[PDB]
């Protein structure tokens, strides 16, 4: 069945599309959802308790430099976190 | 906006069909694919590039998505400048 939370997400995209009147809805979609994805990625990396500050800033800067790698790179963060605890 | 409903509807349909683990990740994925489709379409509806010339820009878009507007300007500056 329909995933819980899809309606809120698509609603946010629609809201920003109406507020900003982008010339390309597809490009604005890629932009919007890439920004949203990196936002939650920063959220995960910044909330993992067992990482330290050099690791935290290293993953955040690493996400800045190479964004597409995010889900690949944040997976590393989880596997670097499960270590210490 | 013209085309919003078809866009959101296609995304939702594919979300049900594929059940991705992350809706945001799948959004980036799906809409990047759509953007490349639109770019291929744009290149493909230029009247005064010719056929073999037309394929070359598509190959440029096949490799990495990050320099599209240059190819739209170059094609737009090549065709409306090539013929009649």
């Amino acid at each position: 069945q329909i995933p819980p939370g899809l309606t809120e997400l698509l609603q946010g995209y629609t809201v920003e599309v109406l507020r900003q009147q982008p010339p390309d809805l597809v490009e604005f979609a890629v932009e919007y959802f890439t920004r949203l994805r990196q936002q939650r990625a920063f959220y995960e990396i910044l909330h993992l308790p067992n990482l330290n500050e050099e690791q935290r800033n290293a993953f955040i800067q690493s996400l800045k430099d190479d964004p597409s790698q995010s889900a690949n790179l944040l997976a590393e963060a989880k596997k670097l976190n499960d270590a210490q605890a």
